């Protein structure tokens, strides 16, 4: 689909068998989701954005479904004000910036 | 042009008669540029992103040229680790998210 940018490009994602809603961030290297219950063993990490670095829990090989498309990638879980779909996954559903 | 997301979508911008380079952020509501010399009177503001809020200096009616296209908008200047081209301007050069 073609998403314009007059409204925040929010997209519904199904991850962990839960229904969420995520921002499509092209400035985000990683996909960082809010706090939630996720299966498997993880590892502690630290990411930075405008404002500072946050300690997030990292998960690899994680299936997620953004607007119907499936993609198995690494998801960071931490105190993010909004779910963020970054390039690690945006590339998997084949997303482009056309202007 | 069509920009893929395997590499950070960096784009060269000419603002304030200076040559810069900015990230194309679709998750950014505002266009926030690093510290620099800019003409006109401004106003103090505060924006938040993953990590916290930062006190930035706001400027309105500001011409900028992203990849050759011109657009007069509001630019926030503050301690941002990287120049960010947000939706306030991304909409002006007619940018879309196609996946
Ligand atoms: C998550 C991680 C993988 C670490 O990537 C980044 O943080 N990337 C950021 C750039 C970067 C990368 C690497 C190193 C340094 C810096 C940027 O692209 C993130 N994009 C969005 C992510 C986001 C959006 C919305 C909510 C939370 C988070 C953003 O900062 N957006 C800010 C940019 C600053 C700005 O324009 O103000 C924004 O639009 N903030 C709005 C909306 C908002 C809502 C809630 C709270 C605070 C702010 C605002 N009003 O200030």
């Amino acid at each position: 689909p073609q998403i314009t940018l007059w409204q925040r490009p929010l997209v519904t994602i199904k991850i962990g068998g839960q229904l969420k809603e995520a921002l499509l961030d092209t400035g985000a290297d990683d996909t960082v989701l809010e706090e939630m219950s996720l299966p498997g063993r993880w590892k502690p990490k630290m990411i930075g954005g405008i404002g500072g670095f946050i300690k997030v829990r990292q998960y690899d090989q994680i299936l997620i479904e953004i607007c119907g498309h499936k993609a198995i990638g690494t998801v960071l879980v931490g105190p993010t004000p909004v779910n963020i779909i970054g390039r690690n996954l945006l590339t998997q559903i084949g997303c482009t910036l056309n202007f």
